[PDB]
């Protein structure tokens, strides 16, 4: 057995080398991920179901453990006395932590990904992204901070609650999966080398929005829909409605995850800088592949702290498939 | 705070008064469902993922917890000395329990629910249907205890497993749902009443097997789909691959859950006597509606204990739309 | 691995046979030690240490813990609808449980044995002490039911909350010891027939009120202090101040626990019903010997509720001196 | 609520300035600490109990979870890659870590204090000393790094594992608890600055030794059992068996812990450096009293690494009365 503490140790070639900031940066991660898990864990007996009487900068109904999550993972990062200040999807500004001027970190978090599986027993999670500061240490972080493009990423990972609690990150040099021992209170390794099967034969997409998917996006799932052995095809279809479960899944099994643009949601509904870029972080390490349909999801520039983007993300040959389509079928 | 063995004291007038029988009966399965659980809870670090090297009698490919859930469960109610003998979709022929021929109880079971998604972190569940026997007591239980329809249960309900582990049954008297406390090492009561709300707006099927569906199904299919804000359409799609799980959120929030024939399961994939009989019976004591497409699950005789059957299952709306279809849409 | 409630159901020739009844009785004492057991093994972070502003009809300073195990655990007696009513350490008269008229049991308890203990995170217990009553079911108990001899008790036990919180109890039939499992969340057998070793090398007593003791015990002291290896002298000195735990390491590892009269507590300082009958029943039913230093506890005729007296519990050869000395040496 | 970690964060100024290290190291402590926690917490369910079959360098018949303890600590300590090695109450030689040469701590445990304790589910602890080492980084350390005089501990605590599992610990700037919480997996901080109370009224010794004690520790034991209530006399006994569990208590509600010599023990039955030295630097950072009778055990020059001493512990004014009375009755 191995924890999650002991690897990051031994595994000191990683993280640009920096393994003491690694190991409080992550510390602060899993100390949210346990204090998010035991109200979880205890949903329907805790008083944490519903929405918290407040409407997300995202123009969205909150919930109450999202604003619990936030909070926790928020002050969690600012006592490790090593991020200067976070960016989340619940807040409408950066946050600038007071007395960190000197911290050369920053953090952009998804607090509690899955919002709509919360009252109902399903799978939710957290994703976070970890950038090296651009503006000079011993000045308050700007958003000049927090809009870099992915590829600037110096770490990113997620946390699953699911039917056990995980923690899956990479600074760069693979995926590696960790999961919760509540006989001992700690992460333990379980899977140093995460990387997309050879092949998948699942596609995760809320087949309701149909009509309003660009052309060619509904041409790829007609595809996915056709009999093909010689492919693999139909393909199952899998959707949990949690963008960190359903990845998850497919970085396991093989897969890929859409959520192209709709009428409610002209240029997707996901954030490029709270879920899109961590995410797209990860399945690159683990060989897949994460584009907006047209170009890689990392090389984009952010416009805006809360920029949405159409995302496709998992087995390169599958995302390919979406590409190619979109191409063929470009929507008028 | 109201535990799960106290609440069945309390509710002495359900289950045709036996109330010491209900106890052990219940005991038992959340027994099976703690020892469940804790593998589940672990299972990254647990030796319990992957397939057993067993072929099912469903002609399936066995997981390791699949049979972990089916010894356990099966001892587990052995243990009570209150079942005759079982019935389980992990086993070819039922099991007579040696020296229980006194006992009035038969009890089918489907240990373990979403083999798919164990190895995943995703989702899974156990379901349990139970039955008076109708042989003379005193004597072994035979297939006919057996094969009685599903309107004969006196009781039903399920576990899931996810984020949190919550066992949900009826005797009859409407549905309750009681959450497991890691904390305290019991069930609580959560919700007595459990009901489908007035209108659903989420369909949960597998989009994958389209071409193959009855064309009734795919006209419903294309039906949600279709725009119309006056009945909440386009509807939300979710489907997580395991049935006690998006049976359990679409009681909550409202839906219908799909699985009609297809190439491979001409006569549908679930089993009648394991998983659509006691899940149609806990559906209508929420006020829901469950049929195989045109009649009625609990009415249905059932003629081997293997038999498969269409399911369509959640408010009475939804289901009552997808028998139109099928019925102004017969597939020649 | 055998569970408390399976064994129960095994056993079904032990407790004058009422096997159902049996475990409504020792399922709610479980859930009031698990409930418990969940405040104690968090008391530094919980708000539960402390005096709780009140006096005991004991006389004594209670502890904030004392009133919380007394109502839960009451709680949970009356909801079994089992107990007609209970008779506690912490309530000045007996407590009639109204709608419960029918019940044919009453139980006398210690909900917190060793309150010195709770805020040094060392060792503490809960007694119990269950009777059959002697007034005409469907009448209110009355004192009669509960100042009953200790031979006529149908069960007794206790539970320990220590490095692992431990279930023991007997019904006649041997002592059997059970392990409360977390990992579970169920209480599994670990001892079935608990006997004290052949000999003894222990003692227990608080020598500090030496001065004050018998002059038959203070001999019988100084004679554990005697070096004779053919008999194990000198013995080893051994106070917790638990009684529960000082009881249960001397039943495993055999030995002696002493608390005769003193200038404070001129009839001893334990109680006759709450304490030393079930602990007496327990060391008889271990192959041990229980007195009040001249004759046998489960004996005497209980005078008043709250009746105290002399204990000397343990392996029958050490609890044989005690009374050869008093014999010897009667104190003038 | 705070915990461990961040209060290491928080208390920069202390541990002469070596935040990072201080955190590597106790996070070694409670990986370890919670590994022995989850074996202990479920002993009788768990085959660690009992003779391992082997005998202690101490000449003691060890225990299964002796060894247990002192492997997980051994390899918790080496897998920080923060300690260059390690002496061991369980271990003959000094044991050198390969490939931390590099490393400047060095850390002297009794993994599992209180063996006669595991079994009958009393109070156990584990005790760590940690010093800087002499010797040129770069080199293996020798035992000169292990035999400093106590007055040179960087750091010292220990772990109780009682009805709760704490961490107490010291760098020199009072002494901090934390408890260790099974819901959220992690050590809460529960008091910060802990000190003796004014005055003691408890004893801890083992009284069956007392023909064999020096004759002023004899006349002490007297003087704790005269009766005097202007000065709280004669105090209270307790004597749990287990060091950690009693020197706690005492610090708490005050009092004091007594190890004189003896006939099996000439020179007392501790040992200087895995036991004495660490509870020394607490016991004086709460403002207390460690003396082997005579001397200041922390300025005591070891002489062996398995040396032993006698050992008085506590309120300073009782530890004084008991170096006043082996001045004035020196035993011949
Ligand atoms: O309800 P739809 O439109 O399918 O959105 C589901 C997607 O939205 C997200 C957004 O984070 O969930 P949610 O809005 O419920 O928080 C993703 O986790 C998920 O993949
Ligand atoms: O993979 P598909 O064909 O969608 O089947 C999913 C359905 O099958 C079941 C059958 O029990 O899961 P699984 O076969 O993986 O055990 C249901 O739980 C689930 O709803
Ligand atoms: O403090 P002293 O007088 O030793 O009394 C200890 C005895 O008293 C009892 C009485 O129950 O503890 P306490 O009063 O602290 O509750 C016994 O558990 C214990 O054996
Ligand atoms: O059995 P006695 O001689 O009282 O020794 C008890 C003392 O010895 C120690 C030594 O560590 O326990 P143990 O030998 O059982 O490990 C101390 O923890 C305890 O205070
Ligand atoms: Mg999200
Ligand atoms: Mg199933
Ligand atoms: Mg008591
Ligand atoms: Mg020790």
């Amino acid at each position: 057995m191995k924890t999650l503490g002991e690897f990051i140790v031994e595994k000191q070639h990683e993280f640009s080398h920096a393994t003491g900031e690694l190991t409080a940066l992550l510390s602060a991660i899993k100390l949210g991920a346990k204090i998010i898990h035991r109200d979880i864990n205890k949903a329907g007996l805790v008083d944490i179901l519903g929405a918290s009487g407040a409407e997300n900068v995202q123009g969205e109904v909150q919930q109450k453990l999202d604003l619990f999550a936030n909070e926790k993972l928020k002050a969690a990062l600012k006592a490790r006395d090593i991020v200067a200040g976070i960016a989340s999807e619940e807040e409408d500004e950066i946050v600038v932590f007071e007395g960190c001027e000197h911290a050369k970190y920053v953090v952009l978090m998804d607090p509690l990904d899955g919002s709509s599986n919360i009252d109902v027993n399903v799978s939710v999670g957290t994703i976070f992204s970890i950038y090296r500061r651009v503006t000079p240490v011993g000045t308050p972080v700007t958003e000049e901070d927090f809009l870099q493009p992915g590829n600037k990423q110096v770490a990113a990972g997620y946390v699953v609650y699911g039917s056990s609690t995980m923690l899956v990150y990479t600074t760069g040099c693979g995926v590696h999966a960790f999961t919760y021992d509540p006989s001992l209170g700690v992460f333990c390794l379980c899977q140093e080398r995460m990387r997309f099967p050879e092949k998948g034969k699942t596609y995760s997409i809320n087949e309701g929005n149909y009509i309003k998917f660009p052309n060619g996006v509904k041409k790829y799932i007609k595809f996915c829909q056709e009999e093909d052995k010689s492919t693999n095809r139909p393909y199952t279809s899998r959707y949990i409605g949690s963008l960190v479960a359903d990845f998850h899944r497919n970085l396991l099994k093989g897969g890929i995850y859409l959520y192209p643009s709709t009428a409610s949601h002209p240029d997707g509904k996901l954030r490029l800088l709270y879920e899109c870029n961590p995410m797209a972080f990860l399945a690159e390490q683990a060989g897949g592949k994460a584009s907006d349909g047209k170009e890689r999801i990392l090389d984009i520039i952010p416009e805006t702290l809360h920029q949405r983007r159409s995302f496709f993300v998992g087995n390169d040959h599958m995302v390919e498939d979406v590409e190619r389509f979109i191409r063929e079928f470009p929507d008028a």
